[PDB]
């Protein structure tokens, strides 16, 4: 009994509510900003890639990130800035088995999944503007309140 799954939009998820995001390709898989001091990307690299230069839309705007996956896992890259003057840089990565990326506004910060499964866990990104962050997905999601958060932990680890 799964809140979703819903198609892509551009939204603003409610405060304590898990952004559960069902990747099944490469590419941007979702995006974020509050246009003051948060923009955040979620890059998904296929299993197997040797090092190579491709090319992302970020808000409408092409970059080129060289990339490389050498795992049977797939990468996703979680890239930030704080400015609109900024490059985007990369922050953090998460390897996954499960393909499934999260994103949650909560507490004063922005919460995203890292590290490698079955072992990926929650860090943030500061804000003074949390409220105002928006966010564009890329492939279907669900919906999960954060006092369920153990059970997005879970699916983000194990699968849906
Ligand atoms: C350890 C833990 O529970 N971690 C959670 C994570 O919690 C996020 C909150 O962290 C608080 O600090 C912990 C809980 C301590 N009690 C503490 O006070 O240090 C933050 N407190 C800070 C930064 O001082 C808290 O921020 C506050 O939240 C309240 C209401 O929530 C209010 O918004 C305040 O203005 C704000 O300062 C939280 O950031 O949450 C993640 C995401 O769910 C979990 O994965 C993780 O396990």
């Amino acid at each position: 009994v799964l809140d979703g799954p819903y198609q892509p939009v551009t939204f603003k998820p409610p405060n304590d509510y898990w952004i559960l995001i069902n990747s099944n390709s490469n590419g941007v898989v979702l995006e974020g900003t509050n246009n003051t001091d948060v923009w955040v990307a979620i890059i998904s690299i296929e299993p197997n890639v040797n090092s190579e230069s491709r090319q992302y839309s970020l808000f409408g705007v092409n970059k080129q990130i060289t990339v490389v996956n050498t795992s049977n896992k797939w990468k996703f890259m979680e890239m930030f800035r704080n400015n609109s003057n900024a490059e985007f840089q990369h922050k953090r990565t998460l390897t996954s088995s499960t393909k499934l990326v999260g994103i949650l506004k909560h507490g004063g910060r922005l919460w995203t999944y890292h590290g490698e499964t079955p072992n990926a866990t929650t860090d943030y990104s500061t804000t003074s503007n949390l409220n105002e962050i928006s966010v564009t997905t890329y492939a279907e999601f669900y919906i999960i309140p954060r006092s369920q958060e153990s059970k997005c932990t879970e699916y983000i680890n194990t699968g849906l």
